[PDB]
């Protein structure tokens, strides 16, 4: 059904990612038409003498070669095929949609909006990411404190295991595979279908930004907002340079024709309870799609300046809320106190919205922060990348030296002792047992560098 390609442009694309550093080349790129084609290719890898590497590639947004299959085959999941319409279930008390694992979230959104004005409840900041790609990590943005990550908003999957078997799984059917695959770093199979939870979409968004010079007030306000009854629909934050540091609180209030009459007062009532710097509230009113696509708009401006296809040594940490104050002292004021620049995100989430049965690794605390160092290197300047990589190592050394129980999100670990420390004994045992069962020859997502063939 599918076709193997040796087109130099296809090989080149499959040999790189957004990080712009890892460059392991496959032998060929596979273009599947359906799940059976993926199953066929993985089955052939499983039965082969050498057991060649197979990795699914979503939109290639990995930072350190996680979707690369050195001397093997990269499955281009991007894909004429007919899409499933959203469905209502009286039993689940809501809607869902089945999507191909390679579908981009921006295309899922456009589809669900045009078919009943429905949308996923939990997002990433950037929608040109694949469903299977975010579901293999977590998929987080300003809605996760309330709805949980995208891995907490999926009902069912079809997975092609490392043995080339197509398996339908959910909480009630093959749950070990379902929960293993969710946040599973592509280690147990390729997601060919995901059943995404949907809600009736808002039409518009009241997008607010407010400034803080006091980090204690900033974090106290973020933590109070995520515990909220009247509440914001989105809670994020970012660190801003003086032109020493400021913190920007970023919130939204979603609304439609029915709630348009109460949005101004809901916002004013919520903002009144906060302690941001007076006169620093910036507001925008825009369609829901436009708000969700905000990072793609930043992307177009970077592409125009030749500032998009540069190295991205991005670092993402989950930091226990009990250690966030020390974190600002030694990192935002200490280590960072730049390259082409880029955002430094910071916002808390509620651990109870994350199912503990999944493969996702979070700190052992009820409230934890995402701290995202999204700094880009200068174009064609290798020394800028090297200086940023040294800064990233200083941040990790800071966490290690003061015993901050931080965990990397999209973990860039390479050594077995680093992976054992990341997971901890209980989670590592569960992870290794799932690998022995679903990918014994370690064919899948070998670019993650967790397992090697036996
Ligand atoms: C580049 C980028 C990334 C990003 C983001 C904004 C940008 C500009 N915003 C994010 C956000 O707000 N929140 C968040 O949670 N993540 C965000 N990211 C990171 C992004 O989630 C990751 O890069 C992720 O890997 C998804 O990206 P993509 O769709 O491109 O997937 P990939 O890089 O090619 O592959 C990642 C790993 O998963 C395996 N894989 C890929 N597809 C599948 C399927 N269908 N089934 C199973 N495994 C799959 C790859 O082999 C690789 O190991
Ligand atoms: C230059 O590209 C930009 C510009 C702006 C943003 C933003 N405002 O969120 C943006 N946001 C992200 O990339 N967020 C994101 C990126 C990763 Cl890799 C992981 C997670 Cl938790 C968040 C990227």
């Amino acid at each position: 059904g599918g076709r193997l390609s040796v087109d130099a442009s296809d090989i080149a694309e499959a040999s790189r990612d957004f990080g712009g550093v890892a460059r392991a080349e496959p032998m060929a790129v596979f273009h599947p038409r359906a799940a059976g084609d993926v199953a066929g290719l993985v089955g052939a890898a499983f039965r082969s003498a050498r057991g060649f590497r197979v990795s699914a590639r979503g939109h290639g947004h990995s930072i350190s070669g996680q979707a690369q299959a050195a001397g093997g085959v990269v499955v281009d999941m991007s894909r004429a095929v007919a899409r499933a319409l959203p469905v209502h279930s009286a039993a689940l008390g809501g809607h869902y949609v089945d999507v191909w694992g390679g579908e981009l979230w921006v295309d899922v959104l456009n589809w669900t909006l045009s078919h009943g004005g429905l949308a996923p409840r939990s997002w990433t900041d950037y929608l040109y990411l694949s469903v299977g790609g975010t579901l293999s990590n977590a998929g987080i943005s300003g809605q996760a404190f309330h709805h949980g990550p995208q891995i907490s908003n999926v009902y069912e999957l079809d997975v092609v295991t490392g043995k080339g078997e197509v398996v339908t799984c959910s909480e009630t059917e093959n749950p070990d595979l379902f929960f293993g695959v969710l946040g599973g770093l592509g280690q147990f199979g390729i997601i060919t279908r995901a059943r995404i939870a949907l809600e009736r979409a808002p039409k518009r968004v009241r997008w607010i930004r407010a400034l803080y010079s006091n980090f204690s007030e900033f974090t106290a306000d973020q933590e109070r907002l995520i515990s909220l009854g009247r509440r914001f629909d989105y809670v994020e934050g970012f660190v801003v340079a003086a032109e020493s540091v400021l913190y920007c609180l970023e919130v939204t209030k979603n609304y439609d024709d029915e709630t348009a009459g109460s949005v101004d007062q809901d916002v004013d009532t919520l903002l009144g309870e906060l302690n941001f710097l007076p006169g620093t509230v910036f507001t925008t009113d825009l369609p829901y799609v436009d708000f969700l696509d905000r990072v793609h708009k930043a992307e177009l401006k970077l592409r125009a300046k030749g500032m998009w296809e540069v190295p991205h040594p991005w670092l993402n940490l989950f930091v226990p809320a009990s250690r966030i104050a020390d974190f600002d002292r030694g990192v935002f004021r200490g280590v960072l106190g730049a390259g082409a620049g880029g955002p430094v995100l910071i916002y808390p989430m509620n651990k109870h919205k994350w199912d503990p049965r999944s493969s996702a690794v979070t700190p052992d605390e009820e409230v934890f922060y995402l701290v995202a160092f999204l700094r880009s290197a200068l174009p064609g300047a290798p020394e800028s990348l090297e200086a940023l990589a040294r800064q990233n190592q200083r941040i990790l050394d800071f966490c290690a030296g003061t015993g901050i129980g931080a965990k990397q999100y999209l973990p860039g670990h390479k050594a077995r002792h680093e992976w054992a420390e990341h997971f901890g004994a209980a989670r590592w045992d569960r992870f290794a047992r799932l690998k022995a069962e679903f990918d014994p020859r370690a064919i899948l997502a070998a670019g993650q560098g967790i397992f090697r063939p036996p």
